């Protein structure tokens, strides 16, 4: 008996649940209301453990014993200079144990801790069972899981092994642009048919090229870049406010620690409303030594201050086309995954890429993950 089994998008920077009822998927919101679920872990002073968006709503106030990006770390050796790359731009810390790269925090009181990244996932994922758990009033034991379709053997096992700690069976490990592509319904079509998924996450971008044959999916190619999504439009917006400050005041907004996280809220809602508005505007009170910042940012500013970063992503594009021998006419179906591709200029960029081409469209590219591994969830819970 698996009982309601649940879809999990176990992502770098968000997770997302999803479970197939009354002959749909439902995607449920977790106990501060929202459908994602920060991929983060904190640790108080008096010991609380926080896990999701209580983790990184005081991530400012505790940035040594606040964990994310474990997924970055996660069936990864020490020694992998992937890992050594990454810690270098990590605030935590992170040791040397077993082989594997394990994150040392203070859990509380002076008291030290080190948990492989698969016990930071194994926190993250039991926050996703508990949230399927209160909207279901029952008890979950399985899970359908995604990773990226370049993740290896170590790192699909590492994730399993974070489910098994959450006290999770993960009875499937499916690729995100294969969850994707499902929550699509593209598995149910007919003949040969090449997939392009544009998956530009918070701190990720992947791109993969898929194929699809009698209800079967194949990755044939996969790039993007490691170190570029939504989070870095935000950092573009926070330098172009805190240089225009200390232009205005000749203040240096840095030097308080409190005043950039307040600024880092506000440029993010900006950056959200600009999707659909054209302009946003930031009212920060008592924002630096008491004095109040109003700024207003355009569509237009915006697209400009992350323009060579929006242009960066036909790059890889480029190449997964080429290592598949494929052309841009090849591309049956474009899907878009991740909350960045609401941005208006990156679906022009795709669209105009593939001369013209619409992307499929009707479900939230942040949930598409989670509700193609619901689907399939669905299938798995009879
Ligand atoms: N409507 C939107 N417009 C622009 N960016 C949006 C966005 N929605 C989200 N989630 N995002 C970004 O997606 C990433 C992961 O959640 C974050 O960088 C969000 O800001």
């Amino acid at each position: 008996d698996v009982g309601t089994v649940v879809g999990i998008d176990l992502g770098t920077t968000y997770s997302c649940v999803g479970v197939f009822k009354n002959g749909r998927v439902e995607i449920i919101a977790n106990d501060q209301g929202n459908r994602i679920t920060p991929s983060y872990v904190a640790f108080t002073p008096e010991g609380e453990r926080l896990i999701g968006d209580a983790a990184k709503n005081q991530l400012t106030s505790n940035p040594e014993n606040t964990v994310f990006d474990a997924k970055r770390l996660i069936g990864r050796t020490w020694n992998d200079p992937s890992v050594q790359q990454d810690i270098k731009f990590l605030p935590f810390k992170v040791v040397e144990k077993k082989t594997k790269p394990y994150i040392q925090v203070d859990i509380g009181g002076g008291q030290t801790k080190t948990f492989a990244p698969e016990e930071i996932s194994a926190m993250v994922l039991t926050k996703m069972k508990e949230t399927a758990e209160a909207y279901l009033g029952k008890k979950v034991t399985h899970a359908v899981v995604t990773v990226p379709a370049y993740f290896n053997d170590a790192q699909r096992q590492a994730t399993k092994d974070a489910g098994t700690i959450a006290g999770l069976n993960v009875m499937r490990i499916i690729n995100e642009p294969t969850a994707a592509a499902i929550a699509y319904g593209l598995d149910k079509r007919e003949g040969e048919k090449n997939i392009l998924v544009f998956d530009l996450g918070g701190g990720t971008f992947d791109v993969s090229l898929l194929t699809i044959d009698n209800g079967v999916f194949e990755v044939v190619a996969t790039n993007g870049d490691t170190h570029l999504g939504g989070e870095d439009f935000d950092q573009r917006v926070m330098e172009h406010f805190i240089k225009l400050y200390k232009k205005k005041t000749g203040k240096d907004v840095r030097k308080d620690n409190r005043a950039v996280q307040k600024l880092r809220r506000e440029v993010e809602k900006a950056k959200r409303a600009l999707s659909s508005q054209h302009q946003a505007r930031i009212e920060i009170e008592s924002f630096y030594e008491g004095e109040d910042f109003s700024e207003t940012l355009t569509r237009a500013k915006f697209e400009e201050l992350n323009m060579d970063l929006f242009r960066s992503t036909m790059k890889p594009v480029q190449k997964v086309l080429e290592d598949s021998d494929l052309k841009k006419s090849d591309i049956d179906e474009i899907v878009l995954v991740g909350g960045s591709t609401r941005i208006p200029k990156i679906q022009q960029l795709v669209k105009e890429f593939f001369n013209g081409k619409e992307p499929s469209r009707g479900i939230n590219p942040d949930e598409a993950v989670a509700y193609g591994a619901a689907v399939q969830a669905g299938v798995l819970s009879g």
